[PDB]
């Protein structure tokens, strides 16, 4: 759809205004607009991908387009003077909302209007919408700002139609599968009419789905019933409750309630579990707003976990830091409007709260100006209360009827604050940071928030606990600096570093306090030495400086073996022994073939672990250095791309059918097979492959090291190393992705085409048996490609009952507040588990772009935690080793094991878009 919206309107073509109007029909922004509207706009719609910090124009300028939000946010700016830098923000709006139609009638600019984050717009020109609002105009009135549309959209009661079928269905569910739920109940001596227990409800809806994981959970998807007035207390309770209280649904308040048709249970079938999903979506926020409710006091532990869990998913939020989001619960109060047209402040008033928008949308009037722009869900506004004690510099009115707001007060805010801070302790040289530490609740724990590299070192050699009783949790805490240390201070200073403090003075205490130093101070050095060493461990010592620094220490200690030496005895080890699948090591050779024009071998013999730099000097072994253009990544595809020179470790960084050469053309060979299965996998046992997949899947991983994750998250060159080990790893899960494309789209006959699904599916099930999410995944991703999606005819004669497996396998898959189906179900699994890999990779790929690693001179060792949080989650995953449990593998299943480790497979989309095409016509 950006290649459609980069190319000029009068250009387009009509099935390219299709496939951006498939685009903009989900588009939060459009969801209002009227079908026909939206693809003049379509049509006519220019795209712009800006930067962060942008001015799009400035108060008072000549505006000339009209913008719709697609990604990202932006502040909206007015000053009182005519000068620029008294220009107060006094909102925020992104997905949802669109703003400029003051040139509807050559009105000068209200505001200025800046990203505040990387953001993503359509635009349209001034003339295109001035015309577009002469024939449309009718569909336009709701959308824009008075005089321009109207004020108010309610024009002068709810039970949602989505809802309403939800409860529908479900005791359609209840009534056939566990009659006895709805019945005539008796309590104290008053009979209640046809009613269900709560309890029994959260035991019904867990036991009857996968993706409701705890009572809590079950309790929040009810509520949603509850709140539209689809689920009833007998009583007039407004919330649903885990106990043993009386609830009715709807259409049993009528006492000629008629007994569902066979029509009505069919349908019943179909939509149960799409009903499940679709509440267990709108559940978590219809939580939310039950627990804030209660006035903050009345907020119990668990209370504050539900608000907060659900904090972490609202924009407006996130700029917060964690400390004072997890305050933030404990404060934060929710507001619903009935009535549109309700002024929520005005103008001069004291500034006491800030406002986000949970539902609804508000109208942003500048007096003597009018309506300056308009905000619906999502977005926010009355910043100014938390920043200056200036009066409020608009009004708001509300724009429709039924508006939920969330509210932070000034006095609330602002005590918050100082609290942390007054939780915070600040090391200074010169009256400038160099250590900041924040106080544990839960002898004087701390954790480090920021700091320089000496003075963090400082810090978790001072805290070293040497009680042989406190073993593991000494261990535990210093695990977060030997881990990440490579990123901030990497071994050129720590070890020189580690040298001073073994041989550093005592600069505080009495005489003999002073004496004593020595010998505590020597040895949590080596108590730090021990551990860092154990985790590059063996065969990954081989750098240079760090085994010098080792030999080196040995004679330092052995100098002074005269007081304890019990854990000398632990030195030699690591120092004598230093100066299935197995890791590549990087300094291992290996021999790869490289390409040139006309396609000719060139067998080179170099380390893994060899620059870009280094392969030319072998290439150039034919004699012949500094010809034509050299190096170049070839995609099966085409896509062709050149790597710099300091590149490290690129042999297996290649897609699955990539090739690296010396215009470019690709091997026919990168094409993949031609020709099917036959026989072969498909008349396998699904388990036995499974099996097979999982002991093959468990090597691999087994031997990616810890490190490995963070030189691949922070950039391979900047440490010179490999993650040849991880690199393969990740291949596998789109080698096992494509594997499913490629065999179901080369399958002719339509029969065996089915058998073939049928046969993925029953392989993706005994792989999440086996506790292997990764392969699992893969396979669920290859069966949800495009090329597979698209065979209506081979989905419709598939079985009901691997239909049902599908759409449960899909759920998990489900991107919802950052892949929550996935995160609660993995949770919940014992250590023998391989996890959704990409997943982890992306999670710690999001955060080193999202935050700094040095904030102004000082390292973020905040953002190191969190890094670090991802990757011990894998030696979690990998603490236990995975057990055949007998009766299986016992010498015989050769064959299936050679397939599942020899795939051979199509990675070139368009090939096949086209097969799948030749399959089943458009």
């Amino acid at each position: 759809w950006i290649a459609c919206l980069d190319k000029r309107p009068l250009e387009r073509s009509s099935e390219d205004v299709d496939i951006i109007f498939t685009r903009l029909k989900g588009v939060k922004a459009f969801e209002k607009f009227h079908p026909n509207l939206l693809r003049q706009i379509c049509l006519c719609g220019y795209y712009e991908n800006l930067e962060k910090g942008i001015t799009l124009f400035r108060q008072g300028d000549i505006g000339t387009n009209w913008y719709a939000v697609l990604a990202g946010s932006l502040d909206v700016k007015v000053s009182e003077t005519s000068s620029h830098q008294d220009a107060v923000t006094i909102c925020t709006l992104g997905i949802g909302t669109a703003f400029g139609e003051s040139i509807l009638d050559n009105t000068p600019r209200h505001a200025t209007i800046v990203t505040r984050e990387s953001s993503e717009l359509l635009r349209i020109e001034q003339e295109d919408f001035k015309a577009l609002w002469e024939k449309y105009r009718q569909y336009m009135a709701g959308l824009l700002a008075p005089p321009y549309g109207v004020m108010e959209t309610g024009s002068n009661n709810v039970p949602s139609e989505k809802i309403l079928r939800a409860g529908k269905i479900l005791r359609i569910a209840i009534l056939s599968r566990a009659p006895h739920m709805i019945r005539d109940r008796k309590y104290h001596l008053k009979t209640y009419r046809q009613c269900c227990v709560g309890t029994e409800l959260v035991d019904w809806m867990i036991q009857q789905t996968s993706c409701v994981h705890s009572r809590t959970q079950a309790v929040g998807m009810w509520q949603v019933l509850l709140e539209d007035g689809v689920l009833n207390h007998v009583d007039q309770e407004r919330h649903f409750q885990d106990k043993y209280l009386f609830y009715r649904f709807l259409d049993d308040e009528r006492e000629d309630a008629p007994l569902p048709t066979e029509e009505e249970k069919k349908e019943c079938d179909e939509e149960l579990q799409d009903t499940m999903l679709l509440l267990s979506q709108m559940g978590p926020d219809a939580h939310m707003r039950m627990i804030l409710r209660k006035p903050p006091g009345q907020r119990t532990v668990d209370d504050l976990e539900i608000i907060y869990d659900e904090l972490l998913h609202i924009k407006a939020l996130s700029h917060l830091s964690t400390t004072v989001k997890r305050e933030l619960a404990g404060v934060l109060i929710f507001e619903s409007h009935a009535k549109g047209g309700t002024v929520l402040f005005n103008q001069g008033e004291e500034g006491t709260s800030w406002y986000i928008i949970l539902k609804g949308s508000v109208n942003v009037v500048i007096y003597g100006k009018g309506v300056v722009c308009t905000l619906h869900e999502g977005d926010d506004f009355g910043k100014l209360a938390l920043v200056n004690d200036a009066p409020r510099a608009a009004s708001i009115v509300l724009r429709e009827d039924n508006c939920h707001f969330l509210r932070v007060d000034k006095e609330d805010f602002n005590r918050i604050l100082r609290d942390v801070e007054a939780n915070t302790v600040r090391l200074k040289e010169h009256d400038q940071d160099v250590l900041v530490l924040e106080k544990v609740p839960a002898q004087q724990k701390y954790t480090v928030m920021s700091g320089t590299p000496e003075k963090i070192l400082e810090h978790f050699l001072e805290t070293i606990r040497l009680e042989p009783s406190l073993n593991e949790a000494t261990d535990s805490v210093l695990n977060d600096f030997v881990m990440m240390h490579c990123v901030f201070m990497p071994n050129t200073q720590l070890c020189p570093a580690l040298v001073a403090h073994y041989h550093a003075q005592p600069s505080q205490g009495t005489e003999q306090e002073r004496m004593d130093y020595a010998l505590n101070n020597k040895r949590r050095v080596i108590r730090l030495v021990l551990q860092w060493a154990a985790m590059y461990g063996d065969l990954l010592q081989e750098d240079d400086v760090a085994m010098a620094f080792l030999e080196e220490f040995y004679v330092s200690v052995s100098d002074d073996a005269r007081m304890m030496a019990a854990f000398k005895e632990q030195l030699p080890e690591l120092e004598k022994i230093v100066k299935k699948r197995q890791p590549i090591r990087g300094s291992d050779e290996v021999l790869f073939k490289v390409y040139c024009i006309d396609h000719t071998y060139t067998t080179i013999r170099v380390p893994v672990a060899a620059s870009v730099k280094e392969v030319i000097s072998a290439v150039a072994d034919k004699l012949g250095s500094g010809e034509g253009l050299i190096i170049v990544k070839m995609n099966s595809g085409g896509e062709k791309v050149v790597l710099k020179s300091n590149d490290v470790s690129v042999f297996t960084t290649l897609t699955i059918n990539g090739r690296l050469f010396a215009s470019l053309t690709p091997l026919p060979e990168q094409e993949g097979p031609t020709t099917g299965t036959v026989g072969t996998f498909e008349l396998m046992s699904s388990k036995d492959l499974a099996y097979q997949m999982t002991t093959y899947d468990w090597e691999l991983f087994n031997c990616v090291h810890e490190l490995e994750l963070i030189y691949h998250t922070f950039g391979r060159h900047n440490f010179k190393k490999t993650t040849a080990n991880l690199d393969l790893f990740l291949r596998r899960f789109n080698e096992i992705q494509f594997w499913v494309v490629t065999e179901v789209c080369l399958c002719s006959q339509l029969s065996k085409r089915v058998q073939l699904l049928k046969k993925f599916i029953k392989i993706a099930a005994h792989c999440k048996e086996y506790k292997n999410l990764n392969s699992f995944f893969a396979i669920v991703m290859g069966l949800s490609n495009v090329a597979v999606s698209r065979l209506a005819l081979t989905w419709e004669k598939l079985p009901s009952k691997f239909k049902k497996f599908y759409a449960e396998f899909e759920s998990l898959m489900d991107p919802s507040r950052n892949h929550r189906a996935y995160r609660l179900t993995a949770a919940k699994l014992e250590p023998p588990l391989i996890p959704f890999m990409p997943l982890l990779i992306k999670d710690m790929t999001f955060t080193h772009e999202g935050n700094k690693t040095f904030i102004d001179n000082l390292v973020n060792f905040e953002k190191m935690r969190m890094i670090a949080n991802t990757a011990r989650t894998v030696r979690y995953y990998r603490s236990q080793p995975f057990n055949p449990d007998a009766a299986q593998a016992n010498k015989n299943h050769q064959d299936v094991r050679s397939y599942v480790r020899q795939l051979n497979v199509i990675d070139n989309q368009r090939t096949l878009s086209q097969m799948s095409h030749r399959l089943e016509p458009r």
